[PDB]
């Protein structure tokens, strides 16, 4: 509805930066509203289920096994691995990693799965093979937080990423039980409270996965909807803001009860 874009766009005056929005009806693809659609925004950590949906595919063509172990170590660890941190001794497996990735944004267990993979460079080939001709991943945690202005590197477009989400949650790409997989690490994101959850109504489904970064880089993207069962994919993005994370997180959460209220 015109009146989420009023909020979009007067998030983005408010911000001083670019916003980049897309509201998809998850059943038949069409773009419902969007803003900036398909500009470049860094993906920040929103690529992590996009790593564990090629983590996915290796798992169902018998490549990879959710249950295998990884060992790693102190200098293995990167900033920010809340999880990882806690289990240098007796590793973790691809599963338990997946799940601290995009649960709780965990950067090393990141590392770990796109190391399992062979690389930025695969998940990217993996991305292209699916249709996204847009999204990349070029380097690992921390550098591809950097979100410098006009880079390439390690970006997507709320378009191409919203399409993407579609195809991993509900296409032929992934096994039925493997797509449940990925929506049910989603939906228990532990770290996207003060974002579109704030203003999900009670009964209400919701899967997703924050990203911050630096120069103000803050997004979501998510499968929402009513009665328990997911409808539509939000993707919002937005760089180049000098506004505190209080601040970044508000307008998303207020472009969320905006889609809400006219949903
Ligand atoms: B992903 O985008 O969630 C990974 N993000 C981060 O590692 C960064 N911040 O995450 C924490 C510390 C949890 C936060 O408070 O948002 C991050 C990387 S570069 C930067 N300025 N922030
Ligand atoms: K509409
Ligand atoms: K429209
Ligand atoms: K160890
Ligand atoms: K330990
Ligand atoms: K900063």
């Amino acid at each position: 509805h015109p009146e989420t874009l009023v909020k979009v766009k007067d998030a983005e005056d408010q911000l001083g930066a670019r916003v980049g929005y897309i509201e998809l009806d998850l059943n038949s693809g069409k773009i419902l509203e969007s803003f900036r659609p398909e500009e470049r925004f860094p993906m920040m950590s929103t690529f992590k289920v996009l790593l564990c949906g090629a983590v996915l595919s290796r798992v169902d063509a018998g490549q990879e096994q959710l249950g295998r172990r990884i060992h790693y170590s102190q200098n293995d660890l990167v900033e920010y691995s809340p999880v990882t941190e806690k289990h240098l001794t007796d590793g973790m497996t691809v599963r338990e990693l997946c799940s601290a990735a995009i649960t709780m944004s965990d950067n090393t267990a990141a590392n770990l799965l796109l190391t399992t993979i062979g690389g930025p460079k695969e998940l990217t080939a993996f991305l292209h093979n699916m249709g996204d001709h847009v999204t990349r991943l070029d380097r690992w945690e921390p550098e591809l937080n950097e979100a410098i202005p006009n880079d390439e590197r390690d970006t997507t477009m709320p378009a191409a990423m919203a399409t993407t989400l579609r195809k991993l949650l509900t296409g032929e790409l992934l096994t039925l039980a493997s797509r449940q997989q990925l929506i049910d690490w989603m939906e228990a994101d532990k770290v996207a409270g003060p974002l579109l959850r704030s203003a999900l109504p009670a009964g209400w489904f919701i899967a997703d996965k924050s990203g911050a970064a630096e120069r103000g880089s803050r997004g979501i993207i998510a499968a929402l909807g009513p009665d328990g069962k997911p409808s539509r994919i939000v993707v919002i993005y937005t760089t180049g803001s000098q506004a505190t994370m209080d601040e970044r997180n508000r307008q998303i959460a207020e472009i969320g009860a905006s889609l809400i209220k006219h949903w």
